[PDB]
Protein backbone atom coordinates (compact mmCIF):
# COMPACT_ATOMS: atom_id res chain seq x y z
CA UNK A 1 0.00 0.00 0.00
CA UNK A 2 0.94 3.68 0.10
CA UNK A 3 3.96 4.19 2.38
CA UNK A 4 3.65 0.52 3.19
CA UNK A 5 4.77 -1.20 6.36
CA UNK A 6 6.87 -4.34 6.74
CA UNK A 7 6.66 -5.15 10.49
CA UNK A 8 9.85 -3.07 10.76
CA UNK A 9 8.30 0.39 10.28
CA UNK A 10 8.51 2.61 13.35
CA UNK A 11 5.96 5.14 14.60
CA UNK A 12 7.24 7.86 12.25
CA UNK A 13 6.94 5.57 9.23
CA UNK A 14 3.62 3.89 9.98
CA UNK A 15 1.55 6.70 11.51
CA UNK A 16 2.85 10.01 10.11
CA UNK A 17 4.07 9.17 6.59
CA UNK A 18 0.75 7.53 5.71
CA UNK A 19 -1.15 10.57 7.00
CA UNK A 20 0.99 12.95 4.95
CA UNK A 21 0.62 10.77 1.85
CA UNK A 22 -3.17 10.69 2.23
CA UNK A 23 -3.19 14.46 2.77
CA UNK A 24 -1.23 15.00 -0.44
CA UNK A 25 -3.52 12.61 -2.34
CA UNK A 26 -6.64 14.42 -1.13
CA UNK A 27 -5.22 17.87 -1.92
CA UNK A 28 -4.22 16.73 -5.41
CA UNK A 29 -7.68 15.23 -5.97
CA UNK A 30 -9.50 18.39 -4.84
CA UNK A 31 -7.20 20.69 -6.84
CA UNK A 32 -6.53 18.65 -10.00
CA UNK A 33 -9.58 19.69 -12.04
CA UNK A 34 -10.92 22.63 -10.03
CA UNK A 35 -7.84 24.87 -10.31
CA UNK A 36 -5.79 23.49 -13.21
CA UNK A 37 -8.83 22.42 -15.23
CA UNK A 38 -8.92 25.51 -17.45
CA UNK A 39 -5.21 26.31 -17.41
CA UNK A 40 -5.06 26.10 -21.21
CA UNK A 41 -8.43 27.49 -22.33
CA UNK A 42 -8.51 30.50 -19.99
CA UNK A 43 -4.92 31.27 -20.97
CA UNK A 44 -5.09 34.10 -23.51
CA UNK A 45 -2.52 36.46 -25.01
CA UNK A 46 -2.74 40.04 -26.27
CA UNK A 47 -2.13 39.40 -29.97
CA UNK A 48 -4.01 38.79 -33.20
CA UNK A 49 -1.50 36.22 -34.48
CA UNK A 50 -3.13 32.77 -34.81
CA UNK A 51 -1.44 29.97 -32.93
CA UNK A 52 0.43 32.24 -30.52
CA UNK A 53 -1.56 31.19 -27.43
CA UNK A 54 -0.62 27.51 -27.70
CA UNK A 55 3.08 28.11 -28.31
CA UNK A 56 3.24 30.65 -25.47
CA UNK A 57 1.50 28.26 -23.08
CA UNK A 58 3.83 25.41 -24.01
CA UNK A 59 6.78 27.76 -23.56
CA UNK A 60 5.82 28.89 -20.06
CA UNK A 61 4.33 25.58 -18.80
CA UNK A 62 6.42 22.67 -20.12
CA UNK A 63 4.57 20.34 -17.75
CA UNK A 64 1.71 21.36 -15.48
CA UNK A 65 2.08 21.36 -11.71
CA UNK A 66 -0.75 18.86 -11.21
CA UNK A 67 0.73 16.24 -13.53
CA UNK A 68 4.22 16.75 -12.12
CA UNK A 69 2.86 16.13 -8.62
CA UNK A 70 0.92 13.11 -9.90
CA UNK A 71 4.09 11.59 -11.37
CA UNK A 72 5.93 12.35 -8.13
CA UNK A 73 3.24 10.60 -6.08
CA UNK A 74 3.19 7.57 -8.39
CA UNK A 75 6.97 7.17 -8.29
CA UNK A 76 7.00 7.65 -4.51
CA UNK A 77 4.30 5.00 -4.05
CA UNK A 78 6.02 2.53 -6.40
CA UNK A 79 8.74 1.23 -4.00
CA UNK A 80 6.25 0.64 -1.17
CA UNK A 81 3.95 -1.33 -3.48
CA UNK A 82 6.94 -3.31 -4.75
CA UNK A 83 7.99 -4.14 -1.17
CA UNK A 84 4.45 -5.23 -0.30
CA UNK A 85 4.32 -7.42 -3.41
CA UNK A 86 7.68 -8.99 -2.50
CA UNK A 87 6.48 -9.66 1.05
CA UNK A 88 3.32 -11.33 -0.25
CA UNK A 89 5.41 -13.39 -2.68
CA UNK A 90 7.73 -14.53 0.12
CA UNK A 91 4.76 -15.47 2.31
CA UNK A 92 3.23 -17.46 -0.55
CA UNK A 93 6.55 -19.21 -1.21
CA UNK A 94 6.93 -20.13 2.47
CA UNK A 95 3.35 -21.42 2.58
CA UNK A 96 3.97 -23.51 -0.55
CA UNK A 97 7.15 -25.02 0.92
CA UNK A 98 14.85 -14.10 6.01
CA UNK A 99 14.28 -11.20 8.41
CA UNK A 100 17.57 -9.51 7.56
CA UNK A 101 16.86 -9.51 3.83
CA UNK A 102 13.43 -7.99 4.49
CA UNK A 103 15.00 -5.33 6.73
CA UNK A 104 17.57 -4.40 4.08
CA UNK A 105 14.86 -4.32 1.41
CA UNK A 106 12.79 -1.94 3.54
CA UNK A 107 15.82 0.29 4.14
CA UNK A 108 16.56 0.40 0.40
CA UNK A 109 12.91 1.19 -0.31
CA UNK A 110 12.93 4.13 2.12
CA UNK A 111 16.18 5.37 0.58
CA UNK A 112 14.71 5.21 -2.93
CA UNK A 113 11.55 7.01 -1.81
CA UNK A 114 13.71 9.77 -0.31
CA UNK A 115 15.73 9.97 -3.53
CA UNK A 116 12.58 10.30 -5.65
CA UNK A 117 11.23 13.01 -3.36
CA UNK A 118 14.49 14.96 -3.55
CA UNK A 119 14.86 14.65 -7.32
CA UNK A 120 11.26 15.70 -7.97
CA UNK A 121 11.60 18.70 -5.66
CA UNK A 122 14.80 19.70 -7.47
CA UNK A 123 13.08 19.33 -10.86
CA UNK A 124 10.18 21.49 -9.67
CA UNK A 125 12.62 24.14 -8.45
CA UNK A 126 14.50 24.06 -11.76
CA UNK A 127 11.39 24.35 -13.95
CA UNK A 128 9.56 26.93 -11.79
CA UNK A 129 11.92 29.08 -9.71
CA UNK A 130 10.15 30.69 -6.79
CA UNK A 131 6.89 29.77 -5.09
CA UNK A 132 4.65 32.40 -6.74
CA UNK A 133 3.00 32.68 -10.15
CA UNK A 134 2.66 36.05 -11.87
CA UNK A 135 -0.45 37.24 -13.68
CA UNK A 136 1.45 38.65 -16.68
CA UNK A 137 4.17 36.94 -18.73
CA UNK A 138 6.19 38.32 -21.65
CA UNK A 139 6.66 35.77 -24.44
CA UNK A 140 8.86 36.14 -27.54
CA UNK A 141 8.72 32.88 -29.51
CA UNK A 142 7.72 32.07 -33.07
CA UNK A 143 5.18 32.73 -34.55
CA UNK A 144 4.36 35.51 -32.06
CA UNK A 145 5.81 38.81 -33.35
CA UNK A 146 8.43 40.26 -30.99
CA UNK A 147 7.13 40.22 -27.40
CA UNK A 148 3.51 39.54 -26.44
CA UNK A 149 1.68 39.84 -23.10
CA UNK A 150 0.07 36.57 -22.00
CA UNK A 151 -2.14 36.28 -18.92
CA UNK A 152 -2.16 33.29 -16.57
CA UNK A 153 -5.38 32.01 -15.00
CA UNK A 154 -5.72 31.83 -11.21
CA UNK A 155 -2.12 32.57 -10.15
CA UNK A 156 -2.94 33.13 -6.47
CA UNK A 157 -4.84 29.88 -5.91
CA UNK A 158 -2.13 27.95 -7.75
CA UNK A 159 0.47 29.65 -5.56
CA UNK A 160 -1.41 28.61 -2.42
CA UNK A 161 -1.66 24.99 -3.56
CA UNK A 162 2.00 25.00 -4.61
CA UNK A 163 2.97 26.16 -1.12
CA UNK A 164 0.83 23.39 0.39
CA UNK A 165 2.35 20.68 -1.80
CA UNK A 166 5.93 21.88 -1.30
CA UNK A 167 5.49 22.00 2.48
CA UNK A 168 4.04 18.48 2.44
CA UNK A 169 6.92 17.18 0.31
CA UNK A 170 9.46 18.81 2.62
CA UNK A 171 7.80 17.16 5.62
CA UNK A 172 7.95 13.84 3.76
CA UNK A 173 11.68 14.28 3.10
CA UNK A 174 12.35 15.15 6.74
CA UNK A 175 10.37 12.13 7.96
CA UNK A 176 12.19 9.81 5.54
CA UNK A 177 15.56 11.09 6.77
CA UNK A 178 14.44 10.57 10.37
CA UNK A 179 13.23 7.05 9.58
CA UNK A 180 16.54 6.10 7.94
CA UNK A 181 18.54 7.53 10.84
CA UNK A 182 16.36 5.78 13.43
CA UNK A 183 16.64 2.42 11.65
CA UNK A 184 20.42 2.78 11.36
CA UNK A 185 20.73 3.65 15.05
CA UNK A 186 18.46 0.79 16.14
CA UNK A 187 20.34 -1.74 14.00
CA UNK A 188 23.70 -0.66 15.44
CA UNK B 1 -2.24 83.45 -61.29
CA UNK B 2 -0.03 80.45 -60.54
CA UNK B 3 3.64 81.37 -61.04
CA UNK B 4 2.35 84.68 -62.32
CA UNK B 5 4.05 87.02 -64.75
CA UNK B 6 4.66 90.75 -64.43
CA UNK B 7 5.96 91.77 -67.90
CA UNK B 8 9.42 91.16 -66.39
CA UNK B 9 9.33 87.35 -66.35
CA UNK B 10 11.80 85.73 -68.73
CA UNK B 11 11.37 82.53 -70.74
CA UNK B 12 12.34 80.34 -67.76
CA UNK B 13 9.79 82.06 -65.53
CA UNK B 14 6.85 82.35 -67.92
CA UNK B 15 7.03 79.12 -69.93
CA UNK B 16 8.70 76.46 -67.75
CA UNK B 17 7.68 77.36 -64.18
CA UNK B 18 4.00 77.45 -65.15
CA UNK B 19 4.31 74.06 -66.85
CA UNK B 20 5.97 72.52 -63.79
CA UNK B 21 3.35 74.05 -61.48
CA UNK B 22 0.51 72.67 -63.61
CA UNK B 23 2.23 69.27 -63.69
CA UNK B 24 2.47 69.23 -59.89
CA UNK B 25 -1.16 70.32 -59.56
CA UNK B 26 -2.35 67.55 -61.90
CA UNK B 27 -0.24 64.88 -60.17
CA UNK B 28 -1.55 65.96 -56.77
CA UNK B 29 -5.13 65.91 -58.06
CA UNK B 30 -4.79 62.42 -59.56
CA UNK B 31 -3.01 61.03 -56.48
CA UNK B 32 -4.80 62.84 -53.62
CA UNK B 33 -7.74 60.45 -53.17
CA UNK B 34 -6.68 57.46 -55.28
CA UNK B 35 -3.51 56.59 -53.34
CA UNK B 36 -3.80 58.36 -49.97
CA UNK B 37 -7.58 57.94 -49.75
CA UNK B 38 -7.49 54.85 -47.52
CA UNK B 39 -4.22 55.57 -45.73
CA UNK B 40 -5.96 55.46 -42.34
CA UNK B 41 -8.58 52.73 -42.82
CA UNK B 42 -6.37 50.17 -44.58
CA UNK B 43 -3.68 50.80 -41.95
CA UNK B 44 -3.91 47.89 -39.51
CA UNK B 45 -1.66 46.57 -36.76
CA UNK B 46 -1.01 43.08 -35.38
CA UNK B 47 -2.53 43.53 -31.93
CA UNK B 48 -5.77 43.04 -30.04
CA UNK B 49 -5.40 46.24 -27.98
CA UNK B 50 -8.21 48.70 -28.82
CA UNK B 51 -7.10 52.12 -29.98
CA UNK B 52 -3.59 51.03 -30.97
CA UNK B 53 -4.11 51.52 -34.72
CA UNK B 54 -4.95 55.23 -34.42
CA UNK B 55 -2.07 56.07 -32.08
CA UNK B 56 0.38 54.11 -34.23
CA UNK B 57 -0.81 55.86 -37.40
CA UNK B 58 -0.53 59.28 -35.78
CA UNK B 59 2.94 58.34 -34.54
CA UNK B 60 4.28 57.30 -37.95
CA UNK B 61 2.39 59.86 -40.09
CA UNK B 62 2.28 63.21 -38.26
CA UNK B 63 1.01 64.86 -41.45
CA UNK B 64 0.22 63.03 -44.67
CA UNK B 65 2.29 63.56 -47.81
CA UNK B 66 -0.70 64.78 -49.84
CA UNK B 67 -1.65 67.52 -47.37
CA UNK B 68 1.98 68.57 -46.92
CA UNK B 69 2.31 68.96 -50.69
CA UNK B 70 -1.01 70.83 -50.79
CA UNK B 71 0.21 73.31 -48.17
CA UNK B 72 3.48 73.68 -50.06
CA UNK B 73 1.63 74.43 -53.31
CA UNK B 74 -0.69 76.94 -51.61
CA UNK B 75 2.19 78.80 -49.97
CA UNK B 76 4.17 78.76 -53.23
CA UNK B 77 1.21 80.16 -55.16
CA UNK B 78 0.49 82.86 -52.56
CA UNK B 79 3.26 85.36 -53.51
CA UNK B 80 2.40 85.20 -57.22
CA UNK B 81 -1.28 85.86 -56.49
CA UNK B 82 -0.31 88.73 -54.18
CA UNK B 83 1.89 90.25 -56.90
CA UNK B 84 -0.91 89.93 -59.46
CA UNK B 85 -3.35 91.58 -57.04
CA UNK B 86 -0.90 94.43 -56.42
CA UNK B 87 -0.41 94.92 -60.17
CA UNK B 88 -4.17 95.05 -60.71
CA UNK B 89 -4.51 97.53 -57.84
CA UNK B 90 -1.78 99.76 -59.30
CA UNK B 91 -3.42 99.66 -62.73
CA UNK B 92 -6.77 100.60 -61.19
CA UNK B 93 -5.14 103.45 -59.24
CA UNK B 94 -3.44 104.78 -62.38
CA UNK B 95 -6.73 104.57 -64.30
CA UNK B 96 -8.53 106.43 -61.50
CA UNK B 97 -5.90 109.20 -61.45
CA UNK B 98 6.80 102.73 -61.13
CA UNK B 99 8.65 100.12 -63.18
CA UNK B 100 11.50 99.80 -60.68
CA UNK B 101 9.15 99.16 -57.76
CA UNK B 102 7.36 96.46 -59.78
CA UNK B 103 10.71 94.90 -60.71
CA UNK B 104 11.84 94.79 -57.07
CA UNK B 105 8.47 93.38 -56.01
CA UNK B 106 8.78 90.60 -58.59
CA UNK B 107 12.33 89.83 -57.44
CA UNK B 108 11.19 89.64 -53.80
CA UNK B 109 8.28 87.41 -54.82
CA UNK B 110 10.60 84.98 -56.62
CA UNK B 111 12.92 84.97 -53.60
CA UNK B 112 10.04 84.18 -51.24
CA UNK B 113 8.78 81.40 -53.52
CA UNK B 114 12.28 79.90 -53.53
CA UNK B 115 12.44 80.17 -49.74
CA UNK B 116 9.09 78.42 -49.32
CA UNK B 117 10.16 75.64 -51.69
CA UNK B 118 13.41 75.12 -49.79
CA UNK B 119 11.81 75.16 -46.34
CA UNK B 120 9.07 72.72 -47.36
CA UNK B 121 11.61 70.35 -48.91
CA UNK B 122 13.68 70.51 -45.71
CA UNK B 123 10.59 69.83 -43.59
CA UNK B 124 9.70 66.84 -45.77
CA UNK B 125 13.24 65.50 -45.41
CA UNK B 126 13.13 65.98 -41.63
CA UNK B 127 9.76 64.26 -41.15
CA UNK B 128 10.34 61.41 -43.63
CA UNK B 129 14.03 60.57 -44.12
CA UNK B 130 14.64 58.71 -47.35
CA UNK B 131 12.50 58.43 -50.47
CA UNK B 132 11.00 54.99 -49.80
CA UNK B 133 8.19 53.74 -47.56
CA UNK B 134 8.47 50.36 -45.87
CA UNK B 135 5.62 47.87 -45.61
CA UNK B 136 6.28 47.00 -41.95
CA UNK B 137 6.77 49.43 -39.05
CA UNK B 138 7.53 48.67 -35.40
CA UNK B 139 5.58 50.89 -32.99
CA UNK B 140 6.00 51.10 -29.20
CA UNK B 141 3.68 53.81 -27.87
CA UNK B 142 0.90 53.78 -25.30
CA UNK B 143 -1.54 52.02 -25.15
CA UNK B 144 0.08 49.43 -27.44
CA UNK B 145 1.89 46.84 -25.28
CA UNK B 146 5.64 46.63 -25.94
CA UNK B 147 6.26 46.71 -29.71
CA UNK B 148 3.63 46.01 -32.37
CA UNK B 149 3.89 45.34 -36.11
CA UNK B 150 1.85 47.82 -38.16
CA UNK B 151 1.44 47.52 -41.93
CA UNK B 152 1.35 50.48 -44.31
CA UNK B 153 -0.95 50.55 -47.34
CA UNK B 154 0.48 50.98 -50.84
CA UNK B 155 4.11 51.82 -49.98
CA UNK B 156 5.41 51.36 -53.54
CA UNK B 157 2.90 53.65 -55.26
CA UNK B 158 3.41 56.29 -52.57
CA UNK B 159 7.17 55.98 -53.08
CA UNK B 160 6.75 56.52 -56.83
CA UNK B 161 4.59 59.61 -56.33
CA UNK B 162 6.98 60.94 -53.68
CA UNK B 163 9.85 60.62 -56.16
CA UNK B 164 7.79 62.45 -58.79
CA UNK B 165 6.88 65.31 -56.43
CA UNK B 166 10.41 65.67 -55.05
CA UNK B 167 11.90 65.78 -58.55
CA UNK B 168 9.35 68.42 -59.58
CA UNK B 169 10.11 70.53 -56.50
CA UNK B 170 13.84 70.27 -57.14
CA UNK B 171 13.32 71.43 -60.72
CA UNK B 172 11.25 74.33 -59.38
CA UNK B 173 14.04 75.33 -56.99
CA UNK B 174 16.64 75.16 -59.77
CA UNK B 175 14.47 77.27 -62.09
CA UNK B 176 13.85 79.86 -59.37
CA UNK B 177 17.60 80.15 -58.72
CA UNK B 178 18.20 80.53 -62.45
CA UNK B 179 15.49 83.20 -62.71
CA UNK B 180 16.96 85.21 -59.82
CA UNK B 181 20.48 84.98 -61.28
CA UNK B 182 19.28 85.97 -64.76
CA UNK B 183 17.35 88.97 -63.43
CA UNK B 184 20.35 90.11 -61.38
CA UNK B 185 22.67 89.79 -64.38
CA UNK B 186 20.27 91.61 -66.71
CA UNK B 187 19.76 94.45 -64.23
CA UNK B 188 23.52 94.94 -63.82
Amino acid sequence: LLSGVNRHSTAIGRVWLSVIFIFRIMVLVVAAESVWGDEKSSFICNTLQPGCNSVCYDQFFPISHVRLWSLQLILVSTPALLVAMHVAHQQHIEKKMISGTLWWTYVISVVFRLLFEAVFMYVFYLLYPGYAMVRLVKCDVYPCPNTVDCFVSRPTEKTVFTVFMLAASGICIILNVAEVVYLIIRAC
